[PDB]
């Protein structure tokens, strides 16, 4: 059906929840809200806006008690997710009267970014401008705090508002219904079983372009080398062969990789569950009208699903804990789990401490709640899909057109729970032996780019792994110089803990400076003295030259830690401009923010 409104009429739904999602979180929130509808006598469905035409919103009044909800995540520079781009474009050009339309929006964002929840804010503002009626205030979910708690708090007030305005009431039947039913495929041909590939069956074996998120290219690991000294931490440089993939990229772009869960974790889950992981099965949607026939590719074995399709490392969200409680035979244990779904009080404190702060993954929860023995098929229905991880490409395609490089630090730490957590993708990449080893990947374009004019100077700030895109930038600027082009100054402000422990690309950067490609190599060693010495300290010391370059039209790039470094660096640039630019601090802020709008102050930061 082309019209979501007609689809709603045909299937008896009065609430439709659209999701703007890239890594599945918004989709899960939409699904959870859609299922809630029944608890109020209403009927809902979640939907991918890209599959429909949002202009049809003006027809919702044809359905009694119609309600439309939007769970939208914000991405690069405050833009919409790819699947919500058409909707965003429609909202920008339309002036249709949406009187009679009733809506609510929950935005997914992260305060460490420059444009916090920009998409949710825009959708909410626009719908009202068009004449639609807001049923409940805009939800501002913040992944830098705890997005789950923001969502459940908003969700509760949301339904109360729905009850008040539409005159409905809760049912109270927390029975919780399964969304999928299990079918064991005892006699299936081996060749018809998914073995970890995404999308089409056999797409990993039979690789045909175009390669993207739904059809990743299996790139061979040609290089995987340790960049630092000591068993302390592990920093590594990988080179992935993309020959014959037709994949294109530019320095500044991101490479996404689909990891495989640790087999030791998968094996232990199978044992504690008392399940034969090699059983091949299928989970089928009880809603025969939904386009989402299964929770992940199937038929497939439990081992395969728990290895390639499901997230078993991230601390579970509250709905998973609430639904599992019914399987805890011990009163105390079943009570602990049930409470964690509370938006406040003891229950919330326990969730944030026992699950989140303690970083307990599903196996840890099953282990620390020994009476919890849920059927493996229901667990597979509850666990979120395993998502790709993004890395800043550390190579220039002008120099390495057939290889995509990665600079990454392995995540590994002890939990207050006495366990050793290992980063999903980094522990997996670390184990990829060069020269056989394949990494399913794809490229995600970014707006982080070297200046159009080679003469334009660049100021690069990237401590730690934030140096990644800049290795590529320098390779390219060096290449331009080798092509006989006039290249402006190229400055790198890099930082590490100690010059003899975690100085990434020491030799390469030194050679680029000796070659003349890297005009300046400014490095801050943070722990080689009593007080911290960071990149911003070096920027402040270089205020005169930096102001000259900025005033001249230089481009600034900041990559790495978004939580504190990005903010501290930005604050230092404000000070440089306020001090030497002949203007007040507030004017300096406006000045730097304006550079961002002009593409002369770019960010590639993360957490
Ligand atoms: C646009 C973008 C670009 C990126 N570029 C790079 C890059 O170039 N290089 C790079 O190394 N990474 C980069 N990252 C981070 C990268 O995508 C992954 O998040 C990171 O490699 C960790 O993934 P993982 O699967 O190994 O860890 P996961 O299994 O996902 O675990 C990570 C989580 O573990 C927890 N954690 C980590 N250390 C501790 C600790 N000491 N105590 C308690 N909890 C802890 C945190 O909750 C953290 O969120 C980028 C991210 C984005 C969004
Ligand atoms: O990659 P990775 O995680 O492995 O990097 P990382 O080692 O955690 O950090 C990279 C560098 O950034 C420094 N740093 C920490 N907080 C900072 C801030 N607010 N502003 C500027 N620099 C900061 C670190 O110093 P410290 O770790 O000594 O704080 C370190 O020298
Ligand atoms: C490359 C990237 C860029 C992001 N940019 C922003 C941003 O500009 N503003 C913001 O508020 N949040 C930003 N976020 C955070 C997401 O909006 C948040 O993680 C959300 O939960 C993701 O939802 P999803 O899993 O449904 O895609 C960004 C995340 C990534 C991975
Ligand atoms: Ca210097």
């Amino acid at each position: 059906e082309s019209s979501f409104v007609e689809k709603m009429k045909k299937t008896g739904r009065n609430i439709i929840v659209f999701y703007g999602s890239q890594t599945g979180t918004a989709e899960e929130f939409a699904n959870r809200l859609s299922k809630d509808a029944h608890r109020y006598g209403m009927r809902g469905m979640s939907a991918d806006p890209e599959e429909y035409d949002l202009a049809d919103l003006s027809s919702l009044p044809e359905i009694d008690n119609a309600l439309v909800v939007f769970c939208m995540a914000t991405y690069g520079e405050g833009d919409p997710t790819d699947n919500a781009q058409d909707f965003y474009d429609w909202l920008q050009e339309t002036d249709v009267d949406l009187s009679g339309v009733k809506f609510a929006v929950f935005g997914l964002g992260n305060k460490t970014y420059e444009h916090f929840n920009a998409m949710g804010k825009y959708v909410d503002k626009r719908l009202e401008q068009l004449g639609a009626q807001r049923i409940f205030e805009l939800g501002l979910g913040d992944d830098d705090g705890n997005l789950e708690e923001d969502f459940i708090t908003w969700r509760e007030q949301f339904w109360l508002a729905v009850c008040e305005h539409f005159g409905v009431e809760a049912t109270g039947e927390e029975s919780s219904i399964r969304q999928y039913e299990l079918v064991v495929h005892t006699d299936i041909d081996a060749a018809k079983v998914y073995m970890g590939e995404m999308g089409r069956l056999k797409s990993y074996e039979n690789q045909k372009p175009p390669f993207d998120a739904k059809n990743p290219f299996l790139a061979a690991v040609t290089t995987n080398r340790k960049l630092n000294q000591g068993t302390e931490r592990h920093l590594m440089h990988l080179e992935l062969d993309i020959s014959d993939s037709k994949i294109r990229y530019e320095s500044g772009d991101h490479v996404a990789v689909y990891p495989a869960n640790d087999s030791a974790l998968v094996n232990q889950l199978g044992k504690i569950l008392g399940a034969d992981l090699d059983v091949v099965m299928s989970l089928n949607n009880l809603d025969e009208e939904s386009n989402k026939k299964h929770p992940f590719p199937c038929p497939t074995s439990y081992r395969t699903a728990l290895t390639y399709y499901l997230d078993i490392t991230n601390p579970p969200r509250t709905n998973v804990l609430y639904e599992l409680a019914q399987y805890a035979s011990e009163p105390s244990e079943q009570e602990l789990l049930r409470k964690m779904a509370s938006s406040s009080g003891e229950g919330k404190e326990l969730y944030l401490s026992w699950v989140v702060e303690a970083r307990r993954h599903i196996l840890a929860i099953l282990q620390d709640c020994p009476s919890l023995r849920p059927p493996i098929d229901h667990l597979c229905e509850l666990l979120p899909r395993l998502q790709a991880r993004y890395y800043s490409i550390a190579s220039s395609s002008k120099v390495h057109p057939n290889s995509v490089h990665i600079c990454a630090v392995v995540v590994e730490y002890e939990t207050k729970a006495g366990r050793i957590n290992k980063g999903e993708a980094t522990n997996w990449l670390r184990a990829k032996e060069p020269v056989r080893a394949l990494v399913p990947m794809f490229v995600r374009k970014s707006q982080f780019r070297l200046p159009f004019k080679a003469t334009t100077p660049v100021i690069m700030v990237g401590p730690g792994t934030g140096v990644a895109p800049f290795i590529g930038f320098i390779q390219e600027r060096a290449w331009l110089r080798q092509q006989g082009k006039e290249v402006g100054e190229t400055l790198l402000y890099y930082g590490c803990r100690r010059s003899d422990e975690d100085y990434l690309y020491r030799e390469e950067l030194a050679q680029f400076h000796r070659d003349g490609a890297l005009t300046q190599l400014n490095v801050a060693f943070s722990r080689e003295q009593s007080h911290k010495v960071y990149v911003q300290h070096l920027l402040k010391q270089d205020r005169e030259h930096l102001w000259k370059l900025i005033e001249g039209g230089a481009h600034i790039y900041v990559c790495g830690d978004a939580r504190n470094m990005a903010r501290d660096v930005q604050n230092t640039f404000y000070d440089i401009v306020a001090e030497l630019g002949a203007m007040e601090h507030a004017q300096a802020v406006d000045y730097i923010k304006k550079l961002m709008t002009k593409g002369r102050y770019s960010l590639d930061v993360w957490s």
